[PDB]
């Protein structure tokens, strides 16, 4: 259960890779890699932190019998058998490598802390005796089966993927107060309600409908069901102590399971079904709320959110901004996608550092000129469409473009050969069109805060 050396030896005859014996000569204290070291010299080697140094073996550890603590992440191992016999061992660290076989793991038992995520581990059966772990992280594998993980009934923290769909090997781990399962392939949640001290659960990017397991885990403070199938979130209502919620890229329609959970502070909902966001309004906690890609339209049930620092309601149907101007806290406001054609609203934000308001209708920037804290902006692609016009083989329109200084922006291009003397975009139509158009394109800065303002403007012809 030992390697020794029984007569003095050179580093780079213990440690084969030139790495790892570059830095046993540091640890061992000695001034060239051909120096010999005894066995004691090795005795006396208790920790090892070897991250990031571009080793591809670690043949020459198992001569270091004393080790407790290891970290070998970010390397390009493979083969992890000179581990096989370190039984001292308590923590490893060895994510960020390319192991696949962790079979040398198999009688380390006195490891309380075993961290092999971003790895290429399908076969986890050698963890099975591992029983004192406290913490084990093995996100980013290939495991598809977890039955070995069913007797480590000391694990505070897990995590595994990415293959995952049965997770009822979980039941016995109530010591559990930190799960994360995502990217795996579960639809059924079941076991969780087991789980009675979770606290933390993160289960994004699953194929998740049914989370009514849910329901009794009170003690949950946070929660992420990010990227899955989640429609009906009454069973939300009983998690009273939750202050972080993340339900981004599901199907949900109906908040008012939410409406009681005011220890909320952050809560994300892009990407779903929400055409109406009243049960929000008295969740006063919040900081951060994510609104985009639904069906808003009309959005004053934020007006009692004072306490915002972040808002995002892009890709939505909003037409009127005007209730943000409730969020004088507010620094990062995003919008674009939207119907908006007025800012005058967020004149006062003065606070705003991001402001992102792309792909609307917004014609003229001057109430942005004193948002001098601005440090990233977009004001790309506007398009709009004015009232009809009657046809006329000479039509003219005025512009009505405004930049940041109140300057008019002469266009970029115009259709049909239309022309431009400030202020009147002119056309000669020969006969009859159904529309005539124009673009602008305008860099402008706010702040430090720099896009390209720029629009398609379309007039309808009758
Ligand atoms: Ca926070």
């Amino acid at each position: 259960g030992s390697a020794t050396i029984t007569q003095d030896t050179p580093i780079n005859q213990i440690f084969t890779d030139t790495a790892l014996a570059e830095k046993m000569k540091t640890v061992l204290g000695k001034t060239n890699v051909t120096d010999t070291v005894s066995q004691t010299d090795l005795d006396q080697v208790t920790t090892l932190q070897a991250d990031r140094l571009g080793i591809k073996s670690i043949d020459g550890v198992e001569y270091l019998n004393n080790l407790t603590q290891i970290n070998f992440s970010n390397n390009q191992l493979t083969d992890i058998t000179p581990l096989k016999n370190l039984t001292k061992l308590v923590d490893i660290l060895m994510n960020n490598n390319q192991i696949a076989d962790i079979t040398p793991l198999a009688n380390l038992t006195n490891l309380t802390g075993l961290t092999l995520f971003n790895n290429q581990i399908t076969d986890i059966d050698p963890l099975k005796n591992l029983t004192n772990l406290n913490r084990l992280e093995l996100s980013s594998n290939t495991i598809s089966d977890i039955s070995a993980l069913s007797g480590l009934t000391s694990l505070q923290q897990l995590s595994f993927g990415n293959q995952v769909t049965d997770l009822k090997p979980l039941a016995n781990l109530t010591t559990l107060e930190r799960l994360d399962i995502s990217s795996n392939k579960v639809s059924d949640i079941s076991v969780l309600a087991k789980l009675t001290n979770l606290e933390s659960l993160i289960a994004t990017n699953n194929q998740i409908s049914d989370i009514t397991p849910l329901g009794i885990l009170t003690n949950l403070d946070e929660l992420s069901l990010n990227g899955n199938q989640l429609k009906d979130i009454g069973t939300l209502a009983s998690l009273t102590n939750l202050t972080d919620l993340d339900l981004a890229n599901n199907q949900i329609s109906n908040l008012a399971p939410l409406s009681g959970l005011t220890k909320l502070t952050e809560l994300k909902l892009g990407a779903n079904q929400i055409s109406n966001i009243s049960p929000l309004a008295g969740l006063t906690a919040l900081t951060n709320l994510e609104l985009n890609e639904n069906q808003l339209e009309d959005i004053s049930p934020i007006s009692n959110l004072k306490n915002l620092t972040y808002l995002t309601l892009y890709f939505n149907n909003i037409s009127d901004i005007s209730p943000v101007s409730s969020l004088t806290k507010l620094q990062r406001l995003f919008f674009y996608n939207n119907k908006v054609s007025d800012v005058s609203s967020l004149a006062n934000l003065t606070n705003i550092n991001w402001l992102s308001a792309g792909h609307n209708q917004i014609s003229d920037l001057t109430p942005l000129a004193n948002l001098t804290r601005i440090t990233q902006l977009g004001l790309n692609d506007q398009a709009w469409t004015n009232a009809p016009v009657n046809y006329k083989a000479n039509v003219s329109i005025p512009n009505t473009v405004k930049n940041v200084t109140g300057a008019l922006i002469a266009p970029a291009t115009i259709s049909d050969g239309g022309s431009y003397t400030e202020p009147d975009i002119t056309w000669n139509l020969p006969s009859y069109t159904n529309e005539v158009s124009y673009t602008f394109s305008q860099p402008v800065t706010i702040g430090k805060g720099t896009t390209t303002f720029s629009g398609t403007v379309t007039q309808p012809l009758k």
